[PDB]
């Protein structure tokens, strides 16, 4: 259980095998989420709030064949992340599978309307530069 306070956090549980409960509080977290093998050793993001905090999900991205490297440039990344990302309410997946399990203070609504559709997205990272990913269905 590693909880931010009121600022702009960086929380990790590890490159690990565990379950940790993860969560931000106030202000704009990033959350660093690593790739398991095993679904169930995966985090719990307790309170995303996508109008505000973000998920770095480069552990997740780089090992798919064809990621994007060291030359790509910011529409070579956002269309890799758009084609591998997929972003519903409460719900983020890479290859089919959820990066983190979202919990009950979780709210998808980016823009603070209409609650939860397509023309809300959430903030990706992906090698340190950050990126909007539409919700896709
Ligand atoms: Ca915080
Ligand atoms: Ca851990
Ligand atoms: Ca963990
Ligand atoms: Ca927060
Ligand atoms: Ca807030
Ligand atoms: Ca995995
Ligand atoms: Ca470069
Ligand atoms: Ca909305």
């Amino acid at each position: 259980t590693l909880i931010g306070g009121q600022g702009d956090d960086v929380l990790f549980g590890g490159d690990d095998s565990l379950v940790d409960t993860l969560t931000g509080l106030e202000g704009s977290d990033i959350f660093i989420l690593n790739d398991t093998t095993d679904v169930l050793n995966i985090d719990t993001i307790t309170d995303f709030n996508a109008a505000e905090d973000a998920l770095d999900l480069t552990d997740l991205l780089t090992g798919i064949a064809g990621s994007p490297g060291k030359d790509a440039d910011v529409d070579a990344v956002t269309q890799f992340l758009t084609e591998n990302v997929k972003v519903t309410d409460g719900h983020v997946k890479v290859g089919g599978e959820d990066v983190a399990n979202f919990g009950s203070d979780s709210n998808f609504d980016s823009n603070g309307v209409d609650g939860v559709t397509t023309a809300d997205s959430i903030k990706v990272i992906y090698n340190n530069e950050e990126y909007s990913i539409n919700i896709d269905g």
